[PDB]
């Protein structure tokens, strides 16, 4: 299950950047923490748990891009006459490592969001069981799909390009359930949440949306046959992935579950 990547040498800054954006997600990631565990103190006990899942979510990420940061480094060697770093023989990196910890972190983002909308209890479980359901075998099947892009890229020697069409399909199939869920989920709040608080919710919803939707373009990345460069572009397209969609929403949702806690009488929320 080589990714694209693995055919492909790099030149210093192409290695290097990419090396950056690991370390440096990974870095962002772990500081994340500091924010959640703050946040969660001034969160009124029915929404601390959203800022817990973000948490979760930013240990999940952090381990994700860590072990992604130590496949590049050992993946691939410098070769002095060459300049460049070349795939190393028996050493694989794929993208496709990054699928595992989805399926802490694709749960947990969608269930959070539920956690805001006010759902509990029964309701609250009915959706986080459906949205795992749905959220892992979305994961599954993309991992089945990206199996087969060196095929989809052309790569010489590689078959089974009409898989990464099938699985690529059928995980989309299982992204828009989750969606529609998300989507009844955020149009019925519970409690008497402010018109503020319905258009912050339905923002929240969209901005998963947008900043999910960026994943199957990177799984798509080996349909333009990158060189190292377009490999750089697809690094950088799942780096503003990872950081919006877990950091950057978590932080947003975290301030509509402040304002959430504060309207429903939440003192440390009010003074936050
Ligand atoms: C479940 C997983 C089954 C996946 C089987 C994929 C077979 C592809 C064969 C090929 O085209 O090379
Ligand atoms: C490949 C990328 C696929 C992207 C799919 C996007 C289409 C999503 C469909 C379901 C969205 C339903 C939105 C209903 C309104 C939401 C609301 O305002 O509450
Ligand atoms: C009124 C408050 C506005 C939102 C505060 C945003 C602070 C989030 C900081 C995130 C830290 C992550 C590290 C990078
Ligand atoms: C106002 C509240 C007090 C401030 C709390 C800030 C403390 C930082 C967040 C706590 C997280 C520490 C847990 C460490 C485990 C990290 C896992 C490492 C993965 C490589
Ligand atoms: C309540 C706002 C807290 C903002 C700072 C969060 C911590 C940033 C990373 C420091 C390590
Ligand atoms: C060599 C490849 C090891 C992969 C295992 C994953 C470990 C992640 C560690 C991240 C550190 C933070
Ligand atoms: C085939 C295996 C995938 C089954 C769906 C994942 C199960 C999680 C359900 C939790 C309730
Ligand atoms: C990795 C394979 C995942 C298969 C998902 C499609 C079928 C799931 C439900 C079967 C009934
Ligand atoms: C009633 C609402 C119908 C929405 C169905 C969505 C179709 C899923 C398409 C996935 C493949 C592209
Ligand atoms: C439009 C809603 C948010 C979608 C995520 C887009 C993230 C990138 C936005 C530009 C910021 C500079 C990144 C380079
Ligand atoms: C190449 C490095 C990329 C780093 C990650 C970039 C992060 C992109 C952030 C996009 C979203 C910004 C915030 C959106 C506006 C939210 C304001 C509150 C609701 C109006
Ligand atoms: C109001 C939204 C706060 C934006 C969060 C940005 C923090 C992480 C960006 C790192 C790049």
């Amino acid at each position: 299950m080589p990714s694209i990547e693995n055919f492909l040498a790099y030149d210093f800054w192409q290695y290097d950047v990419i090396r950056h954006l690991f370390a440096f997600s990974t870095a962002v990631f772990l500081a994340g923490l500091v924010y959640f565990a703050m946040t969660a103190r001034t969160t009124a006990p029915n929404y601390r748990l959203s800022a817990n899942i973000s948490a979760v979510v930013m240990v999940s990420a952090a381990l994700e891009l860590g072990q992604l940061w130590l496949l590049w480094n050992e993946s691939f060697q410098w070769a002095e006459l060459q300049g460049s770093f070349v795939p190393v023989a028996g050493e694989r990196f794929s993208n496709g490592y990054r699928y595992m910890n989805w399926l802490i972190d694709v749960p947990m983002l969608a269930t959070q969001l539920v956690v805001v909308c006010g759902f509990v209890g029964t309701e609250l479980r009915n959706r986080w069981a459906k949205l795992t359901i749905a959220g892992v075998l979305m994961i599954l099947t993309g991992y089945v799909g990206q199996y087969f892009e060196p095929a989809v890229a052309g790569v010489p020697g590689y078959e089974g390009a009409e898989q990464f069409w099938i699985w690529g399909i059928i995980s989309t199939a299982f992204f828009v359930w989750m969606l529609l869920i998300l989507a009844n989920a955020v149009r019925n709040p519970q409690g008497a949440p402010s018109d503020e608080v319905r258009s912050r919710l339905k923002f929240c919803f969209w901005f998963l949306l947008a900043t999910w939707s960026i994943y199957p373009f990177a799984y798509a990345m080996p349909l333009f046959a990158p060189t190292a460069d377009g490999v750089v572009v697809r690094q950088v397209i799942y780096t503003v992935a990872d950081v919006s969609s877990k950091l950057v929403f978590g932080v947003i949702l975290s301030q509509v579950a402040l304002r959430r806690s504060a309207e429903e009488g939440f003192e440390p929320a009010r003074v936050a």
